[PDB]
């Protein structure tokens, strides 16, 4: 262990300020710096304008207080303010400047903006001690001061919607730019026309072309035009000729996603204008463009990014205090799912390199810059949107076989147009099983080809159809229906009951030889309680769906009067949506099931909102998981706060339903979904290759397994080993990582709660 | 004396639709309507793809539609049809050659949905027409005796265009469609939190017609509009820039400064979006913002307005379009005051053409005139709300009006209380907020409002003085004291139902407590829309729109072969509005509710009716119940019965909306429609109070205390007393509801045979 | 009525209080038959009845609930008859047993341990140490558990062909209905022994 | 049990089958009273007590529902008891009357009837127009006018329920520690 209660920073004082162009979720990362430090006994301070402010200084600099962050969580931009500052480029700038911060006694400094912002940070570390000796020297400040105020703590945060910090994965703003980027082609998709039509949409990201890419694969773009990536010589024609080729097999609707920084094989920009007049004039097609403005930085943040931003919040504080004289300034990020510190030099580093690399049109360097993500991700696009003719596949003469097993999830359709692509790529016939195992068994099993796929991305639901029925009844049946139809791996995209599926199946390879194959699940329910990964398709989507609720709950006037809602979120016995939603939406208490109560915590936390009713807040929130509890239900949760509040506020119950758990994926799910289903049908492929040809029976128990996201990769786990941390009674793993973040959520609501914060980040390099 | 509609045959006739110019929300609806409501009357129907291209084009550009053809594209943006630009219909050979597929067709009855252009384009080859016949029979393409028979051409127009540039025409589809895009991303601008000023330009549609843009300017509150219509004054650049400056200066942290395409100066001079960019960036320095919402605003779903509105019409295309003779107009269906209008086709393309010629004359005060009585007033509206006079150049009435919300909480009311207060203020009176409707009043929470404390209100949900649905019954006597201490001259209660109630118990009272003899007005805010005197609500559009919405997700979902219905209840109480009206814009098959009774075997009949349009047609079906229809016939009964009776070929999902769906922001159409009836009720207030100064503050007569709504085709005043009449107390709703007579439309659409009293219709009327 | 899917307690309750109709599982019905029953009743309440009973098994149907039914023949009746619901529930399962049970059960169970004497006696791994003393053709006969499989739907846990149902028609008629009665097992002409 | 706002069935039923509490509305309680109440119970039902009894008046409380209470219960008494709900419904008010009721009915129809037939012998004054019942310690008729004053019409109550004053006594029945005002105690009178 090593908690955080444990680690105190009276005396200590923080500034934190904004700098950059504004993103989604910069307040969620303020609001959790802000109360972190004020709850670790550190005394935080606010920092108007970026850089700007700190050079003005003067009131650009004020203390701030648990209530200045309040209700902020769910509001786009930045309430500190967030401008480019030309006088820090200067010495002067940063002189005046760290003389306003010694002014103040600030020496520990959190930084959330962008690569610049970043660098211009880590030069300011490097000069510090040299303003220091200058300002000194010029009688601007004691000479005594400059020992005492001699270590400058620095942490940065990647808040910019580009996502240009090479170094770090993830930032924030994105995943919200992404949501006002699909919101504007899923409008487009949704109107009719008899002709055909090419929607040429020009989003961010100055010379970054990641925004530009997940933005093609969350809408199966046609075309992509990415500043690491340009179009070989000779593009113009052969673009052209993959819009008629794709009007021919029926797409009625081609998307061209161009970056804003496209260019060609020779650092000449490609204009979105060129591409219009290029069909106009070639194809001839109804072609509009609308160039994406500054509204990508609109709307509320996603719950992906105000999670990310809280957590973040909480590694920069903890990183902060923790910081050593000599301890290099760093960055807190995530890598896959775990915070880390990067030092800041060395992604300010390779932040350039790219640039360089690009410059020096050394385009296949800057594309392994980026990240093996981005890497990956362009490769699985192009994948799925360039298919090579029939007869340059070499076939494989194999049946693999793609179904859809347990309750809808948002993005199961995703998942199976990317299997059933990247399958057919690889030269394997494809089939579809319809309504889970239950048609499995009533041999409901057809071919499924590369168009039947199209534009699959956005939908929601279950296009193939799915049941909650495990094969255990039916061994026999589908045994014979696995013979039949000389199926040779099996790829489901699940939840619980796939996994349960998998384990019966994997029983049964003993009585029955059919089913000695490759298989592979991947994990799919809003519930986010597939053992052997941290993450669900569906899961972002159903965490976005809680948010809004409450966004819309919150922005609607009562008058006077105060207000508390009750909501009834999904999950089964896992408590991931109540919990994560309550941090999302920034709930006072969220019941699960995970963390049993008795009727005096109820009333403990009923006495604690009413308290915060009676004064600051104007509006209450808590979050109930669906089966936290059988006997204080939602109705009993409901009654006993309305009885409390009597005189203070008024309750509103609302049970969200499963109505919200079919509607549209959101960016980040129908991304996950494309992403996992073709690293799991790459697994197939290999699988079989094993076999020669000649066909191999597969008896390994590594040939079953559950694709997730575990360590800090997306790992293959055999149903087998899984057994062990998993609880069967209640459908949920014995260890669920979010849980470690429970008690963020509770200080973040004004509650004293112990917080093991020994998961915290740590010191480490970029990985090249 | 009543003509019906299964009387009016039109057996043996064949009409052609097509839809022609830009593509606009709401043309499938109505393409739908007039298919079917033509298939039903005996007629032929004929689709014509591409407007006027595919008719000149001819062959398979034209083709017989049946039932199925328009099936599920009511909540379909663009057109199934197509809709392009046709040059060749520009020219003589083109109107020969298109008159000559039509001929050989046998279709002499046209429907043209389009914009002024089409229109008039339409126009102009209804003249031609016997010339063309003449043309064609003299070169030998067409027979003899076929100039006879084919020579008279029905012609009847839809204005369908995003720009509401046809002359005569109060409201066009498409228009509260791409309102809705438009104002989607001013919101989203406007959760975004920034700590300096900043400034957004956005340049909206309107070739030469500033009405988007204005209806625009109000939906938001802008700072500044440019319509082509109404120029800016020379040397308006620093008029501008000192507004915004003073502005800034009353804490609105965000300009909206909304351009129209065609917006020019005094001289006809384009005034460029970029201009308006560098003039403040240039003068104020304020971080600025532009974009050029593009096509994006024909993007989305047709919002309710359209789809009903659309439908609507179509039906009155047809019917016009069956009792139309030889010597009959070719018109143009419309609305006028809610009231179904047929305007001759010459006289609105002529006026059309006169508005332009006006604005390119420089006579823009001619101009603004012939635009209409409606955007004359809207004009002046959005003035009187966004330029306040110097405080010392408004002579002070000396009058206190307090303004409050009473009845349940409808999206708007906050609109409405900031149009009514400032209104106020412009026209000198002491404005007073009275907070949480009648029982703060009876509690004495009056406090005083000004002009910027009700800034930004536009946009917002709720109520922010807050609304309850007590009634001054049992407080008569603390609530006149109140209103005597405060002195208070008028009242202006924006609310529902329970605000008519409390108008006709203060009317009793102002006998015995004589402080009540003061004007009083009430303004129609329910989403239920069932206040006596007013055909619409502030709030219902809203509140319908939330319907068509969540239809729209539950049918975009799939569920693989499943056929599935789902079962739906809306608000109201006892009107039936929200059913009805919904029931028809989400293409519903059946909408149970009260006010018109059915029994087990009608439900019945219904359930066998549907049953079998899923085993065939329909995959998704929808059935919509009002809250209270029957108080047996509960919705789950409805769901279970439909249930059991699916068993096999369709399974149920049951969903009430319920009242959390009643708080969210306001749709466009409302933030409009409470922004300018509170205005001239704020207008009459004024009025009588200046005739107290006069003719006598002897305000005991039934004439000062009224009900302003939608009635004949005008906004007009009512006295309570003589609404008593025409209500049913019993059940809270009117008498006569004039949305019923609209019922039997939204049936046969559905596929049912439904007398339908078609006595209301429209007839040939001269612009005004 | 409890029962679970057995309409026993329904059918024979139903006869037992002189019901108009007795909703069960083992006769399935839809919203026809349904209509048609409320007529009936609705025009004995008009004329020669003044007060009508309908009882439902738990379990006769899961859309057509209790409530459903009450709300139906509640529409229904509106001007000639009202309703009242009421779920005899299972608190009505622990009362004091009648005569006839402390009776059944005393001498069931000394059959049984009887059986048990006689068994340890002969001293099993064969099927018929395992059976179930119950009432059968005219006799207390011992069945293996075993053998009843063949005759028993384990979905909702009711023997595949219950005797009592050749009484439900009995019941109908006697309610004025006009039922087919397969009056096949009745009684002939036997000798006292 | 029945009885709208009047905790009479509830109270005295209470008492007469001997729960441990009646919650009425004529007695507020909040959660606290409710969790000790529970904490008391859970407490006999340990040791001395086998079987556990709560009555609660139909509307004592809109928030604290039957169901609410069961729930409760339930809760806190896992491992020591189980709950069981019952609402015993209006079903049971049409049932043969008790014979105290049907002589109560008897008794006062016939002393009302008198005092008609009495009054016919001789009506715009407020004293024709009584309400004949049991008070002080005879059955009297009060004019319904002067009987407005000590009664609630918003609950349909009297203002002063006599009964009240036997509640402190099924509570210390119950072992429960309550002030219990015997001022209304008997006191030596001669037979008359
Ligand atoms: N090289 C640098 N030296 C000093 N300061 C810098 C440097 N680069 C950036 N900055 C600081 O950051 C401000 C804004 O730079 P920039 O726009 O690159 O930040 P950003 O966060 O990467 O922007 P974005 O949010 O659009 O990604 C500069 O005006 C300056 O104050
Ligand atoms: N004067 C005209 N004579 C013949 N046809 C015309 C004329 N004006 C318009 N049209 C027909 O309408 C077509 C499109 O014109 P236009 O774009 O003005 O229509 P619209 O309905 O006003 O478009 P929108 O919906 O964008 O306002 C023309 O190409 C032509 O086929
Ligand atoms: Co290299
Ligand atoms: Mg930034
Ligand atoms: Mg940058
Ligand atoms: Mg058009
Ligand atoms: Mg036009």
């Amino acid at each position: 262990r090593k908690f955080l209660e444990h680690l105190s920073g009276a005396g200590k004082a923080i500034g934190v300020l904004t700098s950059g162009g504004d993103a989604q979720g910069m307040n969620a990362a303020v609001r959790a710096v802000v109360r972190m430090g004020i709850y670790v006994g550190a005394k935080v301070y606010f920092i108007y304008e970026g850089y700007q402010g700190m050079v003005d200084g003067g009131s650009n600099i004020a203390e701030a207080d648990w209530e200045s962050v309040s209700s902020i969580l769910q509001v786009g931009g930045t309430i500190i303010g967030s401008a480019r500052c030309q006088a820090f480029r200067t010495r002067e700038g940063r002189l005046k400047a760290a003389c306003n911060l010694l002014q103040r006694g600030i020496t520990n400094l959190c930084v959330i903006g962008g690569d610049g912002s970043l660098t211009g940070a880590n030069l300011f570390r490097k000069e510090w001690s040299g303003l220091l000796e200058e300002l000194a020297r010029n009688g601007q400040i004691d000479k005594e001061a400059v020992q005492k105020y001699a270590y400058l703590n620095v942490v940065g945060m990647v808040g910019s919607i580009d996502n240009d910090f090479c170094g770090t994965d993830m930032t924030i703003g994105t995943d919200s730019a992404l949501h006002r980027i699909i919101e504007v082609v899923d409008a487009i998709m949704t109107t009719a026309q008899s002709h055909q039509r090419t929607f040429v949409l020009e989003v961010m990201g100055r010379h970054c072309g990641y925004l530009a890419l997940v933005s093609a694969l969350a809408c199966g773009a046609d075309w992509v035009f990415l500043p690491e990536s340009p179009p070989e010589e000779g593009w113009e024609e052969q673009m052209c000729v993959k819009l008629s080729e794709n009007r021919a097999r029926k797409k009625r609707l081609n998307i061209i996603i161009v970056a804003e920084g496209a260019i060609d094989t020779q650092n000449k920009p490609i204009t979105s204008e060129k591409i219009k007049e290029l069909v106009v004039t070639q194809l001839g097609y109804d072609t509009r463009v609308t160039i994406l403005g500054h509204v990508q930085r609109g709307g509320t943040p996603s719950a992906f990014d105000r999670i990310l931003a809280s957590r973040m919040g909480v590694e920069a504080v903890i990183a902060l205090l923790e910081a050593t004289p000599d301890t290099p300034a760093c960055v807190v990020s995530l890598n896959g799912n775990h915070a880390v510190r990067l030092p800041l030099m060395e992604c300010v580093q390779m932040t350039q390199d790219v640039q360089k690399a690009m410059d020096e049109r050394r385009f296949q360097d800057a594309v392994r810059l980026r990240g093996r993500s981005f890497a990956g991700n362009l490769n699985t696009y192009k994948r799925l949107a360039i298919k090579l003719p029939d007869d340059q596949i070499p076939k494989t003469n194999c049946n693999v076989a793609v179904i859809n097993v347990g309750a809808p999830a948002a993005g199961m359709n995703a998942a199976v147009r990317s299997a059933v692509r990247v399958g057919i790529a690889d030269g394997h016939r494809m089939l579809a099983i319809y309504d889970g195992f239950d048609g499995f068994a009533k041999g409901q099993i057809k071919e499924i080809g590369w168009t039947d796929v199209g534009g699959w991305t956005g939908q929601g639901g279950s296009i193939l159809g799915t049941k909650r029925v495990l094969p255990g009844k039916y061994l026999e049946e589908i045994a014979t229906q696995m013979r039949t139809h000389s199926i040779n791996a099996l790829l489901i995209i699940g939840g619980f009951e796939a996994y349960l599926g998998l384990l019966e199946l994997s029983a049964a390879r003993e009585k029955h030889e059919e089913f000695c194959v490759p298989m592979v699940m991947v994990p799919a329910t809003v519930s986010n309680n597939v053992p052997g990964s941290d993450f669900s398709i569906g899961a972002d989507t159903a965490l976005n769906t809680i948010t809004d609720t409450c966004d819309r709950i919150k922005q609607s006037a009562s008058g006077t009067k105060r207000r508390v809602f009750i909501i009834e979120t999904m999950g089964g016995y896992c408590g991931y949506l109540a919990n994560m939603g309550g941090l999302a939406a920034g709930a006072d208490a969220a019941y699960i099931f995970e963390e049993p109560f008795d009727i005096r915590d109820l009333q403990s936390n009923v006495e604690h909102l009413t308290e915060k009713m009676k004064t600051t807040i104007q509006r209450g929130l808590v979050l109930r998981n669906e089966s936290c509890s059988e006997n204080y239900t939602t109705d009993f949760i409901y009654q006993l706060y309305s009885e409390e509040g009597k005189g203070v506020f008024d309750c509103r119950k609302n049970v969200l339903g499963h109505m919200q758990q079919g509607g549209a994926p959101s960016p980040f799910d129908r991304n996950f979904g494309t992403k996992i289903s073709a690293r799991a049908m790459e697994w197939i492929t290999a699988k079989l290759k094993e076999a020669r040809g000649r066909g191999k029976k597969f008896t390994t128990d590594d040939s079953i397994c559950v694709l997730g996201i575990s360590k800090r990769n997306v790992i293959f786990q055999p149903v087998a080993e899984l057994k062990k941390q998993t609880d069967f009674e209640h459908r949920i793993p014995k260890e669920q990582w979010w849980l470690k973040l429970r008690p963020l959520m509770k200080i973040l609501a004004k509650y004293k709660a112990s917080y093991d914060v020994s998961d915290s980040g740590q010191l480490e390099h970029v990985q090249p």
